[PDB]
């Protein structure tokens, strides 16, 4: 009776989960958004990556990480030599939350994050990843609690006992943060993202 939970079907099939998410009304965000954006990859993936929400391009492409942030992330994954076939990539909330200016993303509230978390739990349960990479604060707090700071713990192998399957957890920055800033800072941050991805990839 809470959030998206009744919209989630009793199957681990990612195709069926994604179809069902197309119908979710688990919070208000389905109203203005074009469609739900489910994650992508297969259930044998070892590494799950969780961003914050679909962006402008993702909302219309119907897949996660197709915009500039995805291209930067792809460059980081390549530099970490993580095979893109080992990846299931998704977001903490599945409907683009936005405003327009004369589309701009707006932060999902904790309520929206918790409302949508059943989809994320269904994905984690379906994929059974060895490691979950949390890309930025919103994703991290979904799983690690609303007080958690990515800045104080990024690149640490974490395990919290209330997360299904007890996967290793590695929090890092969201790739969108590495698009706007000074070059030396963007280059320094890029190297830290590669580092955090390598930590996650070396689990097991
Ligand atoms: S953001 Fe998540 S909970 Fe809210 S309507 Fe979309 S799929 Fe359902």
């Amino acid at each position: 009776m809470a959030g998206a939970q009744d919209f989630v079907p009793h199957t681990a099939d990612l195709a069926e989960l994604a179809a069902a998410a197309g119908e979710c009304r688990g919070c208000g965000l389905y109203r203005d958004a074009t469609q739900a954006v489910f994650g992508a990859g297969g259930r044998s993936a070892r590494i799950m990556m969780i961003g914050n929400q679909p962006g402008d391009k993702e909302d219309l492409a119907g897949l996660p990480f197709v915009g500039p942030a995805g291209r930067l992330l792809d460059r980081a994954l390549e530099a970490a030599d993580i095979d893109r076939d080992a990846l299931y990539v998704t977001n903490a909330v599945k409907h683009f939350k936005f405003t327009r200016a004369a589309r701009i993303s707006k932060t999902p509230s904790r309520t929206e994050v918790v409302a949508c978390r059943p989809w994320l739990i269904a994905e984690m349960t379906s994929v059974e990843p060895d490691v979950v990479v949390l890309l930025g604060a919103t994703a991290a707090k979904a799983l690690l609690g609303n007080d958690f700071r990515v800045t104080q713990h990024r690149g640490e192998v974490l395990h919290v006992d209330d997360v299904p399957g007890d996967p290793a957890l590695v929090a890092t920055v969201h790739p969108s943060s590495l698009l706007r800033g000074p070059k030396e800072e963007r280059e320094s941050a890029f190297a830290g993202l590669v580092d955090d991805l390598r930590v996650a990839a070396d689990v097991r």
